[PDB]
């Protein structure tokens, strides 16, 4: 159907959390358990937030390294319904964490946060995994790096292999229509809501924009 | 230089691990908050772990992928020592760590789990980064990967371009010998410890075969 919109929780504290869902928790279709919120309060972010909005996809974005079965088995213990494993993880990694997943009824996400290969995406597909995060990362954005059509390419290239993808890095609103034409499954914003002078306004004007051209 | 010894508290709760350091703080030399106590009990784990033995070092195996500033602010706000850092992050990542670190006197490590390249090594050498953990990840450990001549070769290269290396996955006593002649810093030993029918006296074999091989 239309893409979705997650809201990214880049918070320490659980009630810092809260300041930004009581806001925006109905105004969104995937709440995230930030990884700076994961490494903050642990595990019980993710708990504590599906036990308040258990009608919202809880996403715990953890970037699962290693050990994937173990701590994909907390997350989804924790009633997370998605989890992320970064993409320089063993494949090995990625395929605990989706055995773990089908047990609970989630689901994987692999995080294209750094260095990866196509010939590892193809491994991942191969693996089972239907979901991909293309993301521009943080630190790069810092250090002067933009969005352009070499990420155009990549995001419809990664579609056509049959992954659902979800877009983030620094989004706004303006950048929305550079994604036309593509299936995207999600978008994720964290600091233009958070950070908006007015998180519901930020919130609704995605979602506007996303009916407008999807 | 004896390789040091770090046990890795991998427990999913702070009481768990208390079950382990009331019993072998005393015998290793720095104690590892392992990611699965990060993500179980948070950052918290690194402030009481540090607050109750002020005296070791105390790593917070975070392998931060991106966030690089904001995640060691974290991780060093609640005094640890060290932090890790995963291979694939973006060079600026490990540069934002690496100077949050310097503000508490602390330090990063790059931690080699799956996919990196040895061009990769040199931006990390560049960018100031003295130390990496060569690690077996546990995934492929339990899908029959073993230590191997790759491995060595790797890890005398890394050595040999400058960083204090540690050598991590898996690690059982019977594997030390596979490193002797090479100048380890560090090797953690997480399961072969706490999982142990006494883990002071795993603890202290894994110290008295160090100081034979490497003595
Ligand atoms: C980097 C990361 O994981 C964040 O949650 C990111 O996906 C979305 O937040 P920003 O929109 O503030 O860049
Ligand atoms: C995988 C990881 O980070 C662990 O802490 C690891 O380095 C040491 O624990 P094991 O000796 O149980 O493999
Ligand atoms: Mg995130
Ligand atoms: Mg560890």
């Amino acid at each position: 159907s239309l893409p979705m919109l997650q809201v990214a929780l880049d918070n320490q504290t659980m009630d810092s959390a809260y300041e930004t869902t009581r806001l925006i928790a109905e105004e969104v279709d995937i709440i995230e358990v930030g990884t700076i919120l994961c490494v903050g309060e642990g595990v019980r972010a993710v708990r504590d937030l599906k036990a308040l909005y258990p009608h919202k996809i809880v996403l715990a974005d953890a970037k699962i390294a290693d050990a994937g079965k173990i701590l994909s088995r907390m997350c989804f213990e924790a009633n997370a319904d998605w989890v992320t494993v970064i993409c320089c993880a063993d494949i090995n990694t990625a395929k605990g964490a989706l055995d773990v997943a089908k047990e609970f009824n989630g689901d994987v996400q692999i995080e294209l946060t750094g260095y990866w290969t196509w010939e590892q995406a193809q491994q991942w597909r191969d693996a089972g995994i239907g979901q991909v995060v293309y993301h521009r990362s943080r630190d790069a954005q810092a250090a002067g790096v933009a969005w352009g059509e070499a990420d155009i390419t990549a995001i419809k290239r990664l579609s056509d292999m049959g992954f659902k993808v979800t877009v983030t890095g620094g989004l706004a609103l303006e950048d929305l229509p550079l994604f036309k034409g593509i299936p995207i499954h999600v978008f994720i914003a964290g600091r233009s809501i958070r950070d908006a002078a007015s998180p519901v306004e930020a919130a609704r004007q995605f979602k506007r924009s996303i009916a407008e051209l999807w």
